[PDB]
């Protein structure tokens, strides 16, 4: 239901949109998001959904906020208020300056250097997953691919077991998609647990994986505490499980039904890098948010100390007014302007590995099965929250068109 209005929000910029349950999700989770984008509705609106909190609805208002961290903070970034205040990853959690020392901790895990160490074992993994697909002439791809893939090489990166998945996966889905069998912060507690006796045992011995990295890691000179670790390995489990496994099923069904952007990247496979961000701009999946610090006026709204604003990351690429004709997919986009990865001092540090999964994904799929649809008479779902999602996508092709290389 709708939470009362509070006395400094003026009617006229009431708009409740429900960022968890969507009214038009049926159409499609962005184009549910896009109706905030429509001619009726100002730049900044207030919902009484899921508490009550400001939604920022234009890209240059959403990269204006993420750029003030004095006045929009991040330490209660997520909707309801309930999660935002059990919110306690790191760096996310954390403004600018204390923020900063723990994102080069975080780059040994994930940032470049990194990634190109990984290379050939995401190669080695995407062709093994396909290649096993290929004959089937089917699959279901969410879990078929979408999931393990990215998975797999995350919990190879972190040493954790591959028989975890299910147990670390519902506990992700609960933080992003709640299904209302637990809280945020019960699934926080729950992730804490897991992590708790790992890190200490990483800290006695340490190894080459990421939870030793940043176990056993120093912070601008001293030792890094075992809460803080715990609190940085929480937020990469999310990052690994829930961010990477969504976005590649839009992106594979956007292919599947459209043949025509598919053929193109057939024909003209150079093109899968560009494709690859003009993918992350129109099926961009992310929204969180900040908090006000203090009273403010922002573009002529008044917004009061403690009010939560919504600043959805999904949608400054899909502002008409940062990309002409912003629902269609153009591979030959002269900018594609964005902020899948976020804006400002918190950009997203697993960008560079999430790039080169969709973009092995992309080159290896198209190379042994180049001609594929959605499943006769299947209706795509789409679920909405912190991190969008697909619930399920059949996929079927013609064994013989496909190619072993
Ligand atoms: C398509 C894939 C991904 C998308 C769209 C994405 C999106 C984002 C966004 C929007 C933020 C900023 C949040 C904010 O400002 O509140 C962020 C931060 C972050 N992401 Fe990603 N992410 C992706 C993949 C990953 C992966 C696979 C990891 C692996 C660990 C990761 C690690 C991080 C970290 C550590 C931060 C925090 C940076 C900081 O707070 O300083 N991300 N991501
Ligand atoms: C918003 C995020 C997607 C981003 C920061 C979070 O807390 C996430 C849920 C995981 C990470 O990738
Ligand atoms: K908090």
């Amino acid at each position: 239901n709708l939470a009362p209005l509070p006395p400094h929000v003026p009617e006229h910029l009431v708009f409740d949109f429900d960022m968890y349950n969507p009214s038009n999700l049926s159409a499609g989770v962005q184009e549910a998001w896009a109706v905030l984008q429509e001619s009726n509705v100002p730049d900044l609106v207030w919902t009484r959904c899921n508490g009550g909190h400001w939604i920022a609805t234009r890209g240059q208002l959403i990269r204006e906020a993420y750029e003030d961290y004095r006045h929009f903070s991040s330490e209660c970034p997520f909707i309801p208020r309930e999660a935002g205040e059990a919110y306690d990853f790191i760096p996310t959690s954390m403004d600018p300056p204390e923020q900063r020392q723990f994102r080069a901790l975080a780059n040994q895990v994930v940032g470049m250097p990194v990634v190109d160490k990984l290379e050939n074992r995401i190669q080695e993994l995407a062709c093994s997953l396909i290649e096993s697909l290929r004959p089937q002439g089917q699959c279901n791809f969410t879990e078929d691919y979408a999931e393990p893939f990215p998975i797999r090489i995350f919990m190879l990166l972190a040493g954790l077991p591959e028989e975890d998945i299910p147990h670390l996966k519902y506990l992700t889905d609960q933080m992003t998609r709640p299904d209302g069998s637990m809280t945020f912060a019960e699934a926080k507690e729950a992730l804490y647990d897991y992590l708790i006796p790992i890190i200490e045992q990483r800290r006695q011995k340490p190894g080459t994986d990421a939870i030793s990295i940043v176990a056993n890691g120093q912070v601008n000179g001293r030792p890094i505490t075992s809460d803080e670790a715990k609190r940085m390995c929480g937020l990469l489990l999310v990052g690994g499980l829930e961010t990477v496994v969504n976005f590649l099923s839009f992106s594979m069904e956007f292919l599947a039904k459209s043949p025509e952007h598919r053929q193109e990247l057939i024909e003209r496979p150079e093109r899968i890098p560009a494709a690859c961000e003009e993918l992350l701009r129109r099926f961009s999946l992310v929204a969180d948010g900040r908090i006000l610090t203090s009273d403010y006026e922002f573009h002529g709204v008044q917004l009061k100390k403690g009010d939560q604003i919504l600043l959805p990351q999904m949608l400054s690429g899909l502002d008409e007014r940062e990309n002409a004709c912003p629902m269609h997919v153009d591979f030959s986009r002269q900018k594609v302007s964005h902020t899948t990865f976020g804006h400002g001092s918190h950009l997203c540090l697993g960008q560079h590995l999430a790039r080169r999964e969709i973009i092995v994904t992309l080159k290896e799929w198209l190379t042994r099965i180049p001609d594929f649809s959605i499943a006769p008479g299947a209706q795509i779902q789409h679920k909405s929250g912190i991190v969008s999602g697909v619930q399920a996508l059949p996929l079927v092709w013609d064994p013989a068109t496909t190619k072993a290389v």
